[PDB]
């Protein structure tokens, strides 16, 4: 029982990931943790990217001593997918995928099953891992106990549900600085959660619930690479335009078969739909769509649209967002 945090044994954490600022020393630049899901995908917390984007981020898979650049593979991020219901005020749906500029073949973590979280009694032993645990260049671990969901809500609040079948849960230390890292079931090692918030200093730590998010994760680790969110921030009135690119990284061809453009209002318009010109997307092929918003009022604009593709395996959906404020 690892009651106080302690230097981890690295062979027990081959799938851990350090998120580090691009172009910087790994130790100085580390800002979050993550877990490697296989191929080119890393699982982490959405709020790690409140003020950062893909091109400023590397990951180090199987990192352990951040000062030892021969441990783990350092790889550039190329895309970030955050939950589109992520809210930074109270950090609900605090989850994100980092799509990497190349695949790794290092071992992947095993995620907990959709039914696992609600199966676990309170006090189920769990283990958290990362560099913040309470900075040192060495990966730390510590044990924590699962807390009653009704209790988690009362103590921590910030929109936490009393229903265990929800976005996040709590776990208690027996006596934390880097979000995004994994919490795993101590027996079996399946990643049950993602470090989100709490425990900054009579509080619990709050962890994004991986069981509740398996479909969302599957949807964003599906070898369809695209621009998710174009946030244009504050803008004057007028037609604003923005291109979005969709790329098939799968070995089987993709066929553009639908979208949700109809459902959006008159403010929104499609200036150009390259995917309708190309229609079919072989391996490595891209198509782009160019959308616009005629902002004529003073308000927040946030429009979500979905492109749907058929493929041998079934179908794939990319959901993008254009956002701005006047």
């Amino acid at each position: 029982r690892i009651i106080n945090g302690s230097n981890a044994n690295s062979a027990e954490w081959p799938s851990i990931v350090a998120l580090v600022k691009r172009g910087a020393d790994a130790y100085q630049g580390q800002f979050c943790g993550g877990s490697f899901l296989g191929g080119r995908y890393v699982l982490t917390a959405a709020h790690c990217f409140d003020s950062r984007s893909a091109a400023s981020v590397d990951v180090i898979i199987g990192a352990y001593d951040l000062n030892n650049s021969s441990q783990g593979e350092r790889i550039a991020a190329q895309k970030i997918y955050r939950h589109l219901s992520y809210s930074p005020s109270n950090l609900l749906n605090d989850i994100a995928i980092v799509e990497l500029a190349q695949t790794s073949s290092l071992p992947a973590i095993t995620l907990a099953g959709p039914a696992t979280r609600t199966s676990l009694p309170a006090l189920t032993p769990l283990t958290v891992a990362g560099w913040g645990i309470t900075f040192t260049p060495i990966l730390q671990e510590v044990d924590v106990d699962l807390v009653s969901q009704s209790l988690c809500q009362i103590v921590m609040q910030h929109g936490i549900s009393s229903d265990p079948n929800s976005t996040n849960f709590c776990a208690a230390r027996l006596t934390q600085g880097d979000a995004g890292g994994p919490i795993v079931v101590k027996t079996g090692r399946e990643q049950l959660g993602i470090v989100s918030w709490g425990d900054e200093q009579g509080t619990y730590g709050v962890y994004t619930n991986v069981s509740y998010f398996r479909d969302w994760i599957t949807k964003h680790t599906n070898q369809l690479s695209y621009d998710q969110v174009a946030n244009l921030g504050i803008r004057p009135l007028g037609k604003v335009s923005q291109s979005f690119t969709y790329t098939n990284l799968d070995a089987n061809a993709l066929t553009y078969t639908g979208n949700t453009f109809s459902s959006l209002p008159a403010d929104f318009s499609v200036l150009s739909d390259g995917c309708s010109t190309k229609v079919t997307l072989a391996t490595g092929e891209s198509c782009s769509v160019e959308v616009a918003v005629d902002a004529q009022h003073y308000r927040q604009y946030q429009y979500d649209f979905e492109l749907i593709f058929s493929y041998a395996g079934g179908s794939k959906r990319a959901t993008s967002r254009i956002q701005l404020d006047t």
